[PDB]
Parts: structure tokens; sequence; C-alpha cells
């Protein structure tokens, strides 16, 4: 589908972005992606309770929310990364953010 992702995809999307505190668009044969979700969950310990992680390849429509993602930042990768309002982007600028010490700061209002 890609650019002909829908109004109304798109519009769920955003929802869904919206939904939780943290969202990554995952494949889960994607390493960068299972590196993105590592790193919130495990090595950052993001409670799952405040995250949404879309395993786009486990998804029916994963393809059109990934279109629709694309939309909305301009990113054709996995992971895609949200937080709190914030388009993080893929798994290297997690890490940039990581390493910024921005990432914490980011996610102080999540662990709250
Ligand atoms: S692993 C799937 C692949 N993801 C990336 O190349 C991520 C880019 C990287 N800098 C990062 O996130 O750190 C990908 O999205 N390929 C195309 C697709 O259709 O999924």
């Amino acid at each position: 589908s890609h650019m002909m992702v829908s109004q109304e995809t798109v519009a769920h999307v955003k929802d869904l972005i919206g939904q939780k505190e943290v969202f990554v668009a995952a494949k889960t044969y994607c390493p960068y992606s299972k590196a993105t979700l590592s790193t919130l969950f495990q090595e950052l310990n993001v409670p799952k309770s405040k995250a949404l992680v879309l395993e786009l390849d486990e998804m029916s429509n994963g393809s059109e929310i990934q279109d629709a993602l694309e939309e909305i930042s301009g990113q054709k990768t996995v992971p895609n990364v949200y937080i709190n309002g914030k388009h993080i982007g893929g798994n290297s600028d997690l890490e940039t953010l990581k390493k910024n010490g921005k990432l914490a700061e980011i996610l102080k209002p999540v662990f709250q």
C-alpha cells in the first residue's frame, strides 16, 4: 500500500502511538528492533505496562502500520520508537539518546 495508506489507518497509528508512554513498532526478525526492545525493557526497565510494542511481522496489517509510520515521520525502518510524544526514530537514534543522557530525561515521566 505504501503511500496509499489511508487517513484512517494513519489516524489509528497515531492513536496507537499515543496509547502508551513507550511505543515501538518492532519486527521480531529485525536485529535493531531486538536491540531497541532489549534496551527499553531489559536494560532500562521500562515497565511493559507503560509500552505498546507492535510486532509488525506478527501483524496482518503490519505493512500498513509501517506505511502509516512512514507517512507520520518519513521513517521507513524498524524499529520505530516514540516515547512521550517524541519521535525517537530507530535503534541507532535510541542509542544516541541513551548515551546523551537525554533518553533518561525523556523516560523520567514514564517511570512516574
Ligand atoms: S532490521 C529492519 C530494517 N531496520 C533498519 O535498517 C533500522 C535502521 C537502523 N539505523 C536503526 O534502527 O538503528 C528495516 O526497517 N528495513 C526495511 C523494512 O521494510 O523493515
